[PDB]
């Protein structure tokens, strides 16, 4: 029974702050801005392996891509750097606005779930460390699909697992590519702006059903919609 | 004998020629290196989700998206200039000699690109190197971007070739990965800001050159290995 609806949250960038990796980019590359290059490269190659029928765990593509991007700049990279990337990736802090919005949405009767590209860790997971894991009834990953978002099977198997119908699900992300993936499967999409994350707009591509400049505004819209 | 299938953007045609537009709009030409992966990422996203728009339009919408991300102002004029520049990239100096060599060596030469067909003249025609090729293929008719398996299979089908007779040439390792997954050979050419991805269990390129001349040496070598 979905209640107000099921809200399926993306984790990296959406809940957890990617700029917390900056220091490592500042040091190794002499420019923190390289973060904004390495990340799309990472997403790109995860969707590449997905399209060609290959799978390696996200953190591993992340390390290979960090190496790749390093070579591209002629920047030196030690096995120490790669381990720190793993450390920082799995320890990203939650945006301050997340816990109050999760509280409000729970109280408004929403079911709350996470769906990430990141492979299962041993405990503690990044959200556990961040102190926000317990807001959610389930924490799912692409590892069981052996394919990255936005492949349809990631969303479909998630809806299966939750015994939910697409009309009852809402994918929440700051990445329009993830909302696009979910909407194409019949889910609703909810966009939350994060610094350096604005929506893409393109003909024939459904827009998000809900948009907020931050998680609190998005929760205003999701809650408003229950009675609107 | 062997069919070499060349990626076009970045590989044959010089992407850094877009720099002055990134300089002007963003106060930093390096933003080129953020925009371009976002573009490829979104093309692949559309393909994965059953959506399609031409590459040049994804390019424009991603350019706007990245502008907003930087809080940089962007007018319809800036977008128009992106189109013009995307369709006018010059050939790297090393291309015509390498292609002359490969042709004289007996290779069939073919191009394959994500970019939609335009009215003549094409980017390759303007650069003066189109005529080295026997065919210019695009993903357009199939409405799926590289590296979706069907792009390569439909290419082999179109050329009446089997996978063993084909070698994908790109500075984009994701494109060589795409082709090798369908049993093609892959040939990687370093271009500035492109180095190979090395990842466990992902096939490496069959051939690697630090430029198109060196790549052509290795391909000419494997003729009687």
């Amino acid at each position: 029974p979905s209640r107000s609806g099921i809200l399926v949250f993306d984790v990296n960038e959406t809940l957890l702050d990617l700029t917390s990796l900056s220091p490592l980019f500042e040091r190794v590359f002499g420019d923190a801005k390289v973060l904004r290059e390495w990340f799309p490269e990472l997403i790109l190659y995860s969707q590449t392996l997905t399209l060609t029928g290959l799978y390696r765990p996200f953190g591993e593509i992340a390390a290979a891509v960090f190496e790749m991007v390093a070579a591209n700049h002629q920047a030196k990279v030690t096995p120490d750097d790669i381990a720190e990337l793993k450390t920082r990736l799995t320890s990203m802090p939650a945006y301050p606005d997340v816990a109050p919005a999760l509280t409000r949405l729970q109280d408004a009767g929403f079911r709350l779930v996470t769906l990430t590209n990141s492979a299962p860790s041993p405990a503690p997971s990044p959200l556990e460390k961040a102190g926000i894991a317990s807001f959610f009834e389930a924490h799912l990953t692409v590892h069981s699909s052996q394919r990255f978002k936005p492949h349809p099977s990631v969303y479909d198997s998630t809806a299966e697992t939750l015994g939910a119908k697409p009309e009852e699900l809402c994918m929440i992300a700051c990445a329009i590519w993830d909302t696009i993936g979910a909407q194409a499967r019949g889910w609703r999409g909810g966009f939350v702006a994060r610094p350096h994350n604005t929506p893409l707009t393109l003909a024939e591509v459904p827009q998000p059903d809900f948009i907020g400049r931050d998680m609190g505004e998005l929760a205003d819209q999701l809650i408003a919609s229950l009675t609107a």
